[PDB]
């Protein structure tokens, strides 16, 4: 479509040269803007792009989007306007056809749980043989088809692109996991939700809210943001066992659904039932209880897959239909996997990576300990340091633990590790710089019938290392191989 | 419309009794609960008014909307949800078919200048020939056509029938006063806006809020509720001298008209010339710099007509033409008025009612002051008192200072008054338990030449007094007669 439709969008402009020319792409990275493209130039945390609009135009892009008029070539359109990144969401939706606005979008928010509801929300989706889309930590997926990116929520004109995949593909409903970074920095502009599902509120990211104040006001915009539109089906699916979704309630006005365990909610799990299998419980609902058996271990997973089903519920599925196709759900890679069974110990692979998440992982876990726990974590590169002792002293509920970096960046390992010791308990841990030499050591000090958990990366497949680096790292496959060689059995080789 | 297609909307809801009947109206007040009428209940401040459902059927009322089922006969219809009053708004721009949607919906919040920019639009649009509506403090008003109310932002069905009421009169554009109150207890929930406008933040309601972080995060819903349908038209009109406007272009995607006097915006007031008549400033632009004349008095009305014509030109009427009508607007009722210019003093109504208002008032009347400025202002009873010593030290910019209760309710007006008198910086002051009183003596005090101003009540119609009860008092009229009786003049009698 031809830049001047795009344009007449955006109220507060001064445009340098002709809009005549047709637009099929819109970018925020100057990599990829060719003839057809408008770049977009913004100030990033590491370069201002305003300094690559002579690259856009020697690869063909004759539309620049600024906040200040550019050295150019004559024949290079300048639209100088005072915020370039909202101006970016506005055009790439339009450009798009409001991709958000054609499929169902179900919309994840909480400090633990965001990849693991979204996911079930997606995998209950395909069970039902609808086309589903789903945006993440894990990716980008469209059905069975997965692709990795940076972030779990991506910025604004790379999300938009997304959706309209989704929606290219034939999607019927897409859900995206909304992380607090994607709600402030203007991420998900434009995005319209369908439904928001929140987790929970615990301590995480105060190096970039500053505050757990901020950093709940900054969750509550997903559920604000849903708008005032009454004649829409909208609906909000809040945890009654997190204190914060009173005040969530306050910010929208569409229908609520409660869910809770240890708080009276709406839907509920009660007579629960553990293994390392799965679980059973049954969920009572305002329209009667259910037994439900779920192949996801422990009742953080119960919390998340109440959340999951109460999601696809609103939109217009039976519960009944919901709980069979829940029965046997695929995993949620990296998220609590029990893998090889046939190992002569437990080997347990998990993301937890804040205090909260690991006394979660290790609550679901501990039950089924015959002998000895052995557990492994790392913390993150480049990340707020203050609730770090309090992950070792956490991690300290295990008979052995070792500590690791993870993706350190341009921290020093060393730091990492020492700042988790400082919350031991006990003295039976050990550090190590290097996560796989720690993977390696976990597995030869297991003995047969005790359990190894590693935790904070899942399969995630890389360590961020110095000068912002991707190594290949596995912890799962790094794991196994450690595990084969000790205990024998695996594939042939 | 029959209850039947009402409550499909709401998805947990447990019913007693049939849903075939036909339903008109709704409402969260018994008293006007009739045959046809749905019967909201809900737990006030004062009263839980499911004490009234019986009240309700003997009226004819055959449907209740209740938290816990009730007493009463078989044939009254019971629908009982989690979530009364969410429901009631619900109903409500269900039943009137979202009256919000079939206008251009303007809203205002800040801590002061909200009745000021909304009748200021509401003006501009009846001199350009549009039917409009205005719904805040000073009332309800469709054209010129006035009835007063109870609060500045109304409960949701209250509210609501008044949008539909000004939609069915053929009101092309309606704006409203937002409270912070009323985003917080959900009174505007299901009013779609088009247009939100910020004057300022600064302390006021904290007997509410608490803290100064919730009362502004309660102001940024009025933003982030515009919601992310990026096809449609809306606009935020944000105040540059105010420095929450950064934290609100967070919250939404739309985009975002900035103005100022003292900080760069994208439209600016330059070469401001003020008088008692009056001013005249150039008004900067992104399109280029006009000439303006306003009626309205002080720098401050100037930062607020320029946020009412930055709203009304996003909405697609040229600044010129705006511009023009501006320049013999009406006055606010009770925000600066100077009343009878023939007497021999000055004598201006205002309704500064906080400290920041106070001062703003007197920087805008002091450089008129040829003697002495008499300054007479009340603090309002049963609200936060922790800035009313400020309150005091503000008056005593004056010559002379007299303090009195405003709507003192159950409070003692001496306490009210005496709270004021601790922030005085002089010995030039008096209290007084009767406000009528205090501006007689005002009128005493005053010499040919001198500044009367009475302060906090414009022409607000009444004092409310102990059991909550109203009774008449007229600030401007009191002010009126006490003045023509020292100094002669006025109408024959
Ligand atoms: C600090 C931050 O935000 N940098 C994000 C930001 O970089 P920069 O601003 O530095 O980019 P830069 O300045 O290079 O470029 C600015 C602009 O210029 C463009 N430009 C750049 C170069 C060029 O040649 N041409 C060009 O046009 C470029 O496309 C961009 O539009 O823009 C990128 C592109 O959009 C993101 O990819 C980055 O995200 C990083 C990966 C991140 O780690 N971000 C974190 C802070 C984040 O967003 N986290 C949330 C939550 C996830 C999370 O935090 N998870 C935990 C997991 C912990 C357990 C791990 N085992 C964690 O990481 O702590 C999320 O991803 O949604
Ligand atoms: C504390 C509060 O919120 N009580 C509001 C609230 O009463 P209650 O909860 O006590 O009502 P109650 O409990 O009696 O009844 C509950 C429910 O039962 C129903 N019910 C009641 C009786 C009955 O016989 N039958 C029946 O069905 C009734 O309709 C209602 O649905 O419900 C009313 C109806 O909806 C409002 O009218 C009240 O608002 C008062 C007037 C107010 O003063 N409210 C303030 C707190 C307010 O809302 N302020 C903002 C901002 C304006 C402001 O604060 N301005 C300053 C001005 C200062 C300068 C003045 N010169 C100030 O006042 O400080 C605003 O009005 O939007
Ligand atoms: N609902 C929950 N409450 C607490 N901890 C959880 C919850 N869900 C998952 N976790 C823990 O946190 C880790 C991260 O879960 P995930 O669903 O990836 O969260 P997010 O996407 O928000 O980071 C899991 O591997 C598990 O240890
Ligand atoms: N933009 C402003 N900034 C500061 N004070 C103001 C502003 N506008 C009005 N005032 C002062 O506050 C009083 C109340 O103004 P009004 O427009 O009624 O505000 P609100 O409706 O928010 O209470 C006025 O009479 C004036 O003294
Ligand atoms: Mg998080
Ligand atoms: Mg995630
Ligand atoms: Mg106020
Ligand atoms: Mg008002």
């Amino acid at each position: 479509m031809d830049a001047s439709t795009l344009f007449k969008k955006v109220k507060v402009k001064r445009v340098l040269g002709s809009l005549e020319q047709q637009i099929d792409d819109i970018t925020t990275d100057s990599r990829t803007a060719r003839e057809g493209s408008i770049f977009v130039a913004s100030v990033g945390y590491t370069v201002d792009s305003h300094k690559f609009c002579q690259n856009v135009a020697d690869q063909g892009c004759k539309l620049v989007v600024v906040n200040k008029e550019q050295s150019l070539p004559a024949n290079v359109t300048q639209v100088v306007v005072p915020d370039t990144l909202r101006v970016a969401s506005i055009l790439a939706h339009t450009l798009y056809d409001y991709p958000s606005h054609q499929l169902v979008t179900f919309g994840v928010t909480g400090t633990n749980g965001k990849t693991s509801i979204a996911t079930m929300i997606h995998l209950i989706q395909r069970k039902l043989q609808k086309n589903s889309a789903y945006l993440g930590t894990n990716g980008f997926q469209i059905n069975e088809t997965k692709t990795k990116g940076a972030n779990t929520t991506p910025e604004t004109v790379s999300l938009t692109k997304k959706i309209k995949e989704a929606v290219d593909a034939g999607a019927e409903s897409m859900t995206l996991e909304v992380s607090s970074h994607g709600l402030v920095l203007g991420r998900l502009r434009g995005v319209e939700f369908d439904v928001a599902i929140f987790s929970n509120l615990t301590q995480d990211h105060l190096d970039f809210h500053g505050t757990m104040e901020a950093y709940g006001h900054a969750k509550s915009l997903l559920f604000s943001q849903l708008g005032e539109d009454l004649s829409k089906e909208k609906y909000v699916v809040l945890n009654n066992d997190d204190s914060f979704s009173e005040y969530l309630r306050t910010v929208t006005p569409y229908e609520v659904f409660s869910y809770g365990i240890d708080e009276e909610a709406q839907f509920m799990a009660k007579n629960i039932q553990e293994s390392l299998q799965g679980v059973s419980f049954d969920f009572v609902t305002p329209f009667g209880t259910y037994p439900v058996k779920s192949p996801y271990v422990g009742k953080f997973n119960i919390s998340n897959i109440m959340a999951a089903m109460i999601a696809v519920w609103s939109k217009g599925t039976s519960l009944e239909t919901i709980i069979k196709a829940v029965e046997n759900l695929e995993p949620v890679e990296g998220r609590l996997e029990v893998l090889d069974p046939s190992l002569p110990i437990d080997l347990i692979i998990d993301y937890a990576h804040t205090a909260d998440g690991m006394n979660k992982l290790i609550d679901a876990v501990q039950p089924f300990v015959k002998q000895k726990l052995i557990f492994l974590v790392g913390m993150a590169g480049e990340r707020d340091l203050t609730k770090t002792p309090e992950m070792g002293r956490v991690a300290c509920r295990a008979d052995y633990v070792i500590f690791t970096p993870d993706n350190p960046a341009n921290d020093d390992p060393k730091m990492l590790t020492a700042e988790l010791a400082k919350g031991a308990t006990h003295q039976n841990y050990i550090e190590f710089d290097d996560r796989a030499e720690g993977i390696k050591h976990a597995i030869d000090i297991a003995e047969p019938g005790d359990t190894v958990v590693l935790a904070s990366k899942g399969r995630e497949p890389y360590q961020i290392m110095p000068g912002h680096i991707k190594v290949p790292h596995r912890d799962d496959l790094i794991g196994l191989e450690a595990a084969y060689k000790k205990f024998g059995g695996g594939p042939v080789d």
